[PDB]
């Protein structure tokens, strides 16, 4: 919404840039003008043949006489026009190059200046300006915005003025050569713009509908694939598939409806286009019979106006390009034009010498630009004498840090003054101030360069001698020497990750080269290991003694030797003096002292598609007839112009034009039928395989085992995404592109034969030209992408050192040396700049070549078509025929190159979708194998089990685990911590088989048992029960599948689970919708419902996994009450964390590091002492 004045935007264009734009925009206008002049000549040529065509047929008496005057006229005429054509080709060749080159030259030169100035501005902004602004957004704003500006001031403008020139140029020639047809053409203009208007309305509306449609099906999948371990446990995999099939069923019906309407629209649009196109010509013919116009003129005015009309459509996108560019240039220039109060690039202000380092802070009130929300410094008084060292102490706010912040004049104080020596800090030059102040910070930063270089960021002028003494006086010398490469080592975020205490010591070495008179040390010792702290501490102490120093830390070991200690409370200075005095004050200080002591052949996807043997043949057969249909229009138009051109005695003509204009319209309406057909057939074909695929994919996805689902690569979102993209992407490839590609090959193949058989060697020649300009047209786009990529790589490297410069910024300003970063940036950019010059040279040649080739190619059409071919009997009427036939056959092949990528993107998206079906599990619920025992009663035998999780085969959870629990009794399970407790419940459900060892239920091995039937007997109840959206009765009825449960059954279950209080209370009762689409309710109820699911199944085995985990107060009591009523009739394993409620259990078993450590009844473990007595002691006491 905010934008920029048109003249500001060019502020960096002067002299040449200005001139370049003018010569370019000039050349561009000439270029544009060229094309309608070309079409103007086309009417003159028509007239020349037309005269002879009228006289040739007027003879029917003499022959040899016509071999003279006719040929002579054509000779002088044709040679003239051809000469002019060649004349226009050289023109467009020159102006095209001028056009693109100059405008790109302007672009390059300005953007270079935009770029430099911008970064310079960024580095100049005061720190408060950063504190309010997102650095991330700013740098991404840098690279992305300047590119938009580039797109805006580029050759896009040249293209705009070219388009206007064609628009004006066309309409002028249209109007002058006649007023009538132009206004008749202007009359049909609003109709073609309206139909395209119906398109923007249909597309925008229906695009959301399909997205809205699958959003429903994809909502089924998302709650399922998130809830998977629940559907696997309860084996509802046939149900969730059925639901997904139902939603897919609806989505395809909506899809075919959309396919019907969308094809009707496109078909009707093409009718109106061909209708008006034919209508305009009919009025055109009606004016020729009246002898108002030349038949040749009609072609000139008709082509010129329509060309000039479409020029508006082709112009519009460049307006947008310019428009967007201004908007982008607003926020960039805003920073550039902004001027700071503090500068730091300004040469002004006193530069005192023999600074004695006498500091004072007078009555300073300050607030960081969180501003009025908080005031952290209320007044202040502090003096620090020359050569002394003062230590600041505080509980919170770190208002101490503020003074170190103000002392570098990062911020000017609200009221009061900071005074270095006698003078105010605001009188002295900022750069020099920062230079006479050294700084060492809690978190040290190293830029990526040699250690010599990071030490060279203290001062640009330095020698390895000064480096050496610096690190040595920082006692960083010995430790780095041991490091390989010596001072030439590397450092940064990337590579050479080092001890902090060493980094801090390089930082102290850097600050030391600065040889400052004032030293600020903030917490530098803090947040560091105790051993290396003393090492660095030695350095810090050796860094002072030449300098006055203010230091802040939480280490009171480093304070004692300070000549002055100063505490703050609420921004108010309170205590000052020597340590003993402060201890005698027994104040805040004493308080703190005491406190601290890919492409391949995948046919089979098409084989899957072969379920429709028909519908393809219909669409194909239909499209090939539409292929043969398309050039018929080119054949008519040839003979409409042709017979009228070829007419001879006129009396017959006017009747014929009517017949043609009629037939001209007939291919129009027959096209509606054929286009709607092929589109609808493929469309339905697309939606049905969209079902089969998403079905077979989802289905195969339910098959896989928890091993696959625990994977990091596959998370619920990634699967839904994988599920949508692949199905959609194969559809396009089996879809329209194939319909269209076949339409086109038939289009050209029909066009070629007609052209071939009519012209001998007419056509043969043309076919030599077009593929060459087509390939020449493809290779340009290839170079274009190449240069684009290379430029991206070069500015990526410059933008990288930019990001470095502004991400660490608050440090670089503290050291100054922003000019170093200005210069580094400059040199970085100088390569794309030289690259950007070459770019213009190339863009101009390729463009001009492609245009000149098309214009020169045209000359050959008539030169060889006349002369050598028309000297012979072979005739004009067909020359016009072939012209359209081949050229529009080629323009149709152009769609091949356009639809190339959709195939790849579909094949890659296919490459995944074939594999995802054929991947097979270790454990598949689908196999009907397994024993299906007849005997009810469950035991559970765990013997010598070892388990390591497939995702994390590092720390094993289970090592030699052995448990036994008899039927109809409760096995309590205790543990130090972890899934050791819970993994039991997972293995019995057989989400995994163990590495070694085995587990038995009735004494049979589950490993050889039926996976489905096994789970069918289990009473699983987790921490946070997921309930699908549906009737709460349907959530309960999930406890049993392959059968529908009775109302009185799910009643008995709810009665059992004590959830019935709610369920009679609600308006809907059992049909209430839950899952926080229909309704929301707390955990206590959700759990009780899960309890109902569980004992709806009537399991012989209940598994209660940390059931009361998330819960509170009475809810725990009533849920526990329900769980307790749920067991004692059944085998169960309860891993719950309430050991007060485990006190009644048949067998309690302490698990330790995978091995059962203790086991027994409660009092039995109570009699002993060990882990379990401790477990029960701590929490009952806490």
């Amino acid at each position: 919404k905010p934008a920029v004045s048109v003249l500001t935007m060019f502020r960096y264009a002067g002299w040449l840039d200005r001139l370049y734009m003018l010569v370019g925009t000039l050349a561009a206008i000439i270029h544009g003008v060229a094309l309608p002049l070309m079409m103007l000549i086309f009417g003159d040529m028509t007239d020349s043949f037309a005269s002879v065509g009228q006289v040739s047929k007027q003879s029917t008496q003499m022959s040899e006489a016509d071999k003279r005057a006719m040929f002579a006229k054509l000779e002088e005429e044709m040679t003239t026009y051809a000469y002019y054509y060649t004349g226009i080709g050289a023109g467009v060749l020159i102006v095209a190059y001028i056009q693109v080159s100059f405008w790109c030259l302007a672009a390059g030169r300005q953007i270079h200046k935009i770029r430099q100035k911008f970064f310079h501005a960024i580095m100049n902004q005061e720190i408060g300006w950063f504190d309010v602004h997102d650095v991330g957004e700013l740098n991404t704003r840098l690279t992305d915005d300047v590119s938009k500006i580039n797109e805006g001031i580029g050759d896009k403008i040249g293209m705009f003025f070219q388009a206007m020139a064609t628009f004006f140029g066309g309409f002028i020639i249209g109007f002058t050569r006649g007023w009538k047809l132009t206004l008749v053409i202007l009359a049909i203009s609003p109709v073609l713009g309206l139909s395209a208007g119906i398109w923007a309305k249909i597309l925008s509306s229906f695009t959301d509908k399909e997205l809205h449609a699958y959003a429903k099906a994809g909502a089924v999948a998302e709650e399922v694939l998130a809830a998977i371990r629940t559907v696997i446990a309860f084996g509802g995999q046939k149900k969730e598939l059925e639901r997904y099939n139902n939603n897919l069923e609806e989505a395809k019906r909506l899809g075919i409806k959309k396919a019907i309407t969308a094809n009707i629209s496109m078909g009707a649009a093409f009718l109106l286009i061909y209708a008006s196109y034919a209508l305009a010509f009919w009025y055109g013919t009606s004016l020729v019979i009246s002898k108002e116009y030349s038949i040749g003129q009609v072609l000139t005015v008709f082509f010129s106006v329509l060309i000039g009309a479409f020029s508006v459509g082709q112009a519009s996108p460049n307006i947008e390009a310019f428009a967007n560019a201004r908007g982008a240039a607003y926020e960039v220039f805003k920073i550039i034009d902004n001027k700071p109060s503090i500068d730091s690039f300004s040469k002004s202000g006193h530069k005192p010498d023999n600074i004695q380092g006498n500091l004072e802070f007078k009555n300073i009130h300050f607030s960081y630009p969180s501003r009025k929300e908080v005031q952290i410094l209320k007044g202040l008084n502090l003096k620090v004498k020359s050569g002394q060292t003062v230590a600041l102490v505080g509980n919170s706010g770190c208002g101490k840090s503020t003074t170190v912040q103000l002392m570098q004049r990062l911020y000017d104080p609200l009221d009061g003054m900071v005074s270095i020596d006698g003078q105010d800090i605001r009188t002295i030059n900022v750069r020099y101030l920062r230079e006479i102040i050294g700084v060492v910070s809690q978190e040290p930063v190293l830029f990526a360069t040699t250690i010599a270089e990071n030490i060279r960021y203290g001062r640009e002028d330095v020698t390895m001698d000064e480096i050496e003494k610096a690190v040595k006086e920082a006692n960083a010398y010995d430790f780095i020497m041991k490091l390989p490469h010596q001072f030439d080592t590397l450092v940064g975020e990337r590579g050479a990750q080092l001890s902090g205490g060493q980094k801090q010591r390089i930082a102290i070495a850097r600050a030391l080269v600065r040889n400052p008179k004032i030293l600020l040390l903030d917490e530098a010792t803090s947040a560091l290991d105790t051993e290396s702290e003393a090492v660095v501490q030695a350095a810090l102490d050796k860094a002072r003694e030449g300098r006055t120093t203010i230091v802040i830390a939480h280490r009171l070991s480093t304070v004692r030797n300070a000549d002055v200690i100063a505490g703050f409370d609420g921004g108010v200075i309170v205590e000052q003096g020597n340590h003993d005095e402060l201890m005698r004050e027994k104040g805040i200080y004493f308080k703190l002292v005491m406190t601290q002591t890919p492409p391949a052949s995948f046919w089979r996807i098409l084989k899957l598609n072969s379920t429709e043997w028909p519908y393809f043949v219909v669409g194909i057969f239909c499209a090939i007839i539409n292929g043969g249909l398309q050039p018929a229009f080119s054949v008519i138009f040839s003979k409409v112009v042709g017979v009228f051109t070829n007419g001879g005695p006129p009396e017959t003509q006017r009747q014929n034009s009517n017949l043609f204009s009629l037939l001209f319209l007939i291919l129009g309406i027959i096209s509606f039928i054929t286009f709607f057909l092929q589109g609808f057939t493929f469309g339905k074909a697309g939606e049905i395989l969209t079902k089969r695929l998403r079905y077979m994919v989802f289905k195969s996805m339910l098959r896989q085992d928890v091993s696959w689902f625990d994977d990091p690569k596959n998370t619920t979102g990634a699967l839904t995404t994988r599920l949508a993209n692949d199905a959609a992407q194969v559809k396009g490839a089996t879809g329209s592109r194939l319909a269209v590609i076949f339409q086109n090959i038939a289009n050209l193949g029909t066009g070629i034969i007609i052209s071939l058989i009519y012209g001998w060697q007419l056509t043969l020649l043309l076919l030599a030209i077009v593929p060459i300009i087509a390939i020449a047209g493809v290779v340009e786009m290839k170079m274009l992408s190449g240069q684009a990529l290379k430029d991206k790589k070069e500015l990526e490297g410059s933008g990288k050192i930019a990001t470095e410069a502004i991400e660490n910024f608050r440090t670089v300003v503290s050291l100054t040396r922003e000019q170093k970063f200005e210069t580094m940036y400059a040199q970085s950019l100088q390569i794309p700049y030289r690259n950007a010059m070459k770019k213009a040279h190339v863009f101009g040649i390729t463009f001009s070549f492609t245009q000149a080739m098309m214009y020169f190619s045209y000359a050959a059409c008539f030169r060889f078509g006349a002369y050598l071919v028309t000297q012979q009997l072979m005739t004009f009427e067909n020359v016009l025929l072939v012209f359209s036939a081949i050229v529009f056959g080629a323009m149709a092949v152009g769609q091949v190159s356009s639809f190339a990528p959709d195939y790849a993107k579909a094949t890659v998206s296919a490459s995944h979708i074939i594999r995802i079906i054929e991947k097979t599990p270790e454990i598949d619920s689908y196999s009907t194998q397994g024993l299906k025992p007849n005997m009810l009663e469950g035991n559970v035998q765990f013997s010598g089990v070892v388990f390591n999780y497939p995702t994390r085969p590092s720390i094993p959870v289970l090592q030699g685990l052995s448990l036994e629990v008899k039927k109809g009794q409760t096995l309590a399970l205790v543990g130090s911590s972890g899934c050791g407790k819970s993994t039991v419940v997972q293995l019995l459900e057989r989400f995994y088989d163990p590495m070694a060892g085995s587990v038995f239920l009735d004494g049979k091995e589950i490993k050889q048992l039926n996976v489905q039937w096994l789970r069918a007997q289990l009473g699983i109840v987790s921490q946070e029960p997921i309930l699908f959206d549906c009737s709460i009765a349907e959530n309960i009825a999930y406890g049993d599948n392959s059968r529908v449960v009775s109302y009185e059954e799910i009643v008995r279950a709810a009665k059992e689970a004590n959830i019935h209080q709610f369920i009679d209370s609600l308006p809907d009762k059992y049909n209430t919708r839950v899952g926080d689409k229909g309704t929301q309710l707390s955990g206590g109820q959700k759990q009780r419902i899960a309890i109902a699911r569980a004992l709806v199944r009537q399991p012989h085995i209940l598994l209660l996994d940390e059931a009361t985990s998330a819960l509170d107060t009475e809810s725990e009591k009533v849920v526990q009450e329900a769980l307790d009523k749920a067991r004692e009739g059944r085998t169960c394993i309860v891993i719950a964390h309430r050991l007060s409620t485990i006190q009644n259990a048949d067998l309690i078993v302490v698990i330790q590091n995978g091995k059962v450590k203790e086991h027994g009844t409660h009092q039995q473990l109570l009699a002993q002492k060990g882990i379990y007595f401790s477990m029960v002691s701590v929490q009952a006491g806490a």
